[PDB]
């Protein structure tokens, strides 16, 4: 009794969350497996604060006020499990472990269940924002065992980022893996937004022949419109940045996009649970494509492009078309993301508050934007909205953009600019608007070669198998 | 000693394979868990053949010539495992179990390994073709423990379908899950081909306003060109088919496409192992989209489409454009499929013979086509080809189609026809041809908000982190 909460894991993320925590008047006891790290932090970044250190897992446990509350901000995987094993013998029934690492929603569920019967309340939380966010106000997404929530509410919401009306970008997400499932869908969406920005970049660079200087200006103009977001803002900075030598740094960087795995999971989840989250799929795959750098070098030497027609038209107009095409496509993957969230909710029995989640992504996290605010009051006005595209704001915004959107894509297609995400968003949009789709032909084929049966348009329910093979032979 | 091989599982697929087997002069002993089924078959379909029945798993084992060879054509999952458990006590070291069900490549690997140390040779085989194929010549894809192969080679290749020069559409695929991994990639590709056919159907139906009668004729014309395939052929039949009442049956069928899961796995595998198999992804997702039937009904009432511009142009030309767009897109997903096959080969240590696999899909299976022949001699001429698009035939075929292809997609886009697969194939094509892609901007963003480091275009290898945040603050 003295420390309010413990944090294990002293890399920059843990470090900054403890300082953030301390600034809101919480005594935190630090610990790390390379114990020397605890000293180093106490004498350096945490010198002159109220944070205590522990040199043994056992004395860390000793410092805590009951219910003991300890946070793991350790590498996801095995590491988290090891710590749980060691922690459980020392803790009392009713104690709380939070895993803040980017964990697998399934590993979280398992752990949550497992700890319930040993009387230990487990919460898996998504943390977003990076070092900066960690330090002044991260976005936090806690889920797991709801009994832990009243014991941690004050800390998490206190250090959480705050939206303009002072609400925290943190609230209870739901049971077991919910917080960790929300965290990864956030990253899926993050991948999506980035690829969309790249596509817009690629069209103004190759079709419009803009230099990085003008392209930064155009993004900066765009950040004053509906597109106002952290990502459009940093993109304008990146395009302007000049290296030591005076020339722009971005053209020097190698185009193989890495990925630490979370985006991958969103798209795999959609595939497992049957949700058309096509834009995040294309975004993950566009990263896979860029990894085949040497292969694209070799392919560029021999695969021919379209005939070169120079762009004739008003650059200012096309620039505006690219803006609206980005915006409509962004609306589309957010509609795909929240329908994945709805399906997962249905699969695992979570009562998700989608306006709540919108608010949690409104600040702190990388995808923060004014856009998320508009999503929040769509679900406020109607919490049972099946799909974002049916809310009048989005239905109006997309309707309003579609001319430009189709123009932007036709030009790209003729010019040979790769647009994975612009094209899936439009395909999906046109797919979803259609009451009748050619899917009935798939059914006919499936029934024909594999006898799989089909149902009629009127009288859904009965499955028929036609004998196509011969009908008069 | 008397029967050459046993088959367990007497649904139509097992039934027909046993008759096929018997016709090639192999004595087969049948067995099934609802043992009554064995009698029913012996007195009915198998009456007057040489197939023996067994009424106990033990007497089935007794009838077999050593090395005992038994085939499971049972529902994939638990069922297969149950049978293995029961079989292993009765078998001798050196005996062979083949699982012909549509199994998980991972379950196959596990089983293959597991049985090795108990001295039982396991082979997992993919079987394709349906009832018809099962009866006269299926496509067969055996993998697992290579020691079983000489003992089953004669039967499998004997009942296998034969290509015009008499080679069997069956040869050893590789170790453990290989045969079962090839089987599922085949289905992935199958999903792909079907969605492409639907898209072509949708454009001639809505943009060209063709009736099902002309559309069948156009497909029938197309089946005489490079597009010559089983699927284009049955599609022409389906479009012509008239119901009892005299009107076309296809417009009566409900557009929710089912899926038994295999297509799903191909796309999940690509995501796990980092391969841009975008067309099969879009195809699986297009099935997911059609399942939201009631939702599309509700969306059709409120999401607006493009302005209605009537199609003005020559129908004959556009029809030809749709043909070439289908063909180029098909080339693209086959290039994506064989690069997935190459990566899996690299992941699990399989020495795959891609021309061999091309030959196995040349007859028997649903995707059979003249196209697969062209793929086979691409890999014959060069077995180490990294990607099909670099082979001069395909490089020429795509170059030759791209005008039409871009025309077809621009028209679709303006008209509002959903084209998931036509657009990913083009996106990917334009993606892969480009030596330099906007992926370097992702890297800049990743380094900026998450410190993730990046490497330079010249000097690959060194990872740099720039401090973007402030460069003079
Ligand atoms: N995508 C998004 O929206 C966002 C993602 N995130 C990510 O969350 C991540 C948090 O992890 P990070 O802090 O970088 O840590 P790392 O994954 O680098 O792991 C190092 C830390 O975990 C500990 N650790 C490592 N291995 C073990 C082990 N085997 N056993 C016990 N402890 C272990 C280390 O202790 P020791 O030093 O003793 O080894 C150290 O404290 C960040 O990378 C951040 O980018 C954050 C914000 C946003
Ligand atoms: N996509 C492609 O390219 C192709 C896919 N395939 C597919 O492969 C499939 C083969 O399976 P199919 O023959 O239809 O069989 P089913 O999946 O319908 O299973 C029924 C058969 O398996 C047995 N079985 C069921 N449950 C068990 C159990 N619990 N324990 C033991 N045995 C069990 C049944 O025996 P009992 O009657 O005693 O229950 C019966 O023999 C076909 O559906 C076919 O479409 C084939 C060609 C191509």
């Amino acid at each position: 009794a003295q420390a309010d909460i413990a944090l294990i894991g002293l890399a920059v993320m843990g470090q900054n969350l403890i300082l953030n925590m301390n600034d809101h008047g919480f005594v935190v006891c630090a610990f790390n497996r390379t114990v020397s790290k605890v000293d180093d932090f106490l004498a350096n970044e945490a010198k002159g604060t109220k944070v205590l250190g522990a040199h043994s897992l056992e004395e860390m446990v000793s410092k805590l006020k009951k219910p003991r509350r300890i946070i793991l901000l350790v590498k996801a995987g095995q590491a988290v499990d090891n710590f749980i094993e060691k922690l459980v013998p020392l803790l009392d029934i009713g104690d709380i472990i939070i895993d803040g690492g980017n964990s697998e929603y399934r590993d979280t569920m398992r752990r949550c269940r497992d700890l319930k019967d040993k009387g230990i309340l487990f919460v898996g939380s998504g943390v977003s924002g990076g070092e900066d966010g960690a330090r002044y106000g991260p976005s936090l997404m806690p889920g797991g065992n709801k009994e832990a929530w009243p014991h941690i509410k004050a800390i998490f919401q206190g250090i959480a980022a705050k939206v303009g009306t002072g609400e925290p970008c943190c609230d209870w997400v739901g049971d077991d893996g919910a917080g960790h499932f929300v965290k990864m869908v956030h990253n899926g969406i993050e991948y999506g937004d980035m690829q969309l920005i790249c596509e817009a970049y690629h069209l103004m660079k190759d079709v419009l022949g803009l230099g990085h200087k003008e392209m930064a200006k155009a993004f900066e103009e765009w950040n004053k419109t509906e597109l106002d977001s952290f990502l459009i803002e940093i993109t304008a900075s990146i395009l302007k940045f000049q290296d030591a030598d005076g020339k722009h740094l971005l053209p020097k960087i190698r185009d193989s996009a890495g990925q630490k795995g979370t985006g991958k999971w969103t798209a795999i989840s959609a595939l497992e649970y049957g949700v058309p989250v096509t834009l995040i799929g294309e975004a993950v795959f566009a990263r896979c494509l860029s990894s085949l750098k040497d292969e694209r070098i070799q392919a560029s030497k021999k695969l021919k492009g379209p005939q070169n027609i120079p762009f004739e038209g008003d650059k200012k107009s096309f620039l505006e078309d690219i803006r609206k095409a980005l915006y409509a496509s962004k609306i589309i993957s957010y509609a795909q993301g929240f329908m994945l969230l709805r399906q997962a909710a249905t699969e695992f029995g979570w009562t998700l508050n989608y306006g709540g989640i919108a608010l949690m992504w409104r600040g702190g996290c990388i995808i923060r934007s004014v856009f998320l605010g508009k999503i929040k009051d769509a679900f406020d006005r109607n919490p049972g909205l099946q799909n974002l595209l049916l809310d009048d704001f989005f239905k109006s915004a997309v309707e309003n953009c579609q001319d430009s959107w189709r123009r932007a894509i036709s030009t790209g297609v003729q010019a040979g600019i790769p647009m994975p995400c612009f094209t899936t968003a439009l395909s999906f949009y046109d797919g979803y608007r259609h009451a009748m789709l050619p899917a009935n032909l798939i059914q006919a084929q499936r029934d024909y070669f594999g006898a799989h049966t089909y149902e009629l348009l009127a009288k859904p329910g009965q499955f028929i198998h036609t004998n196509w093979t011969g009908h008069g032979g």
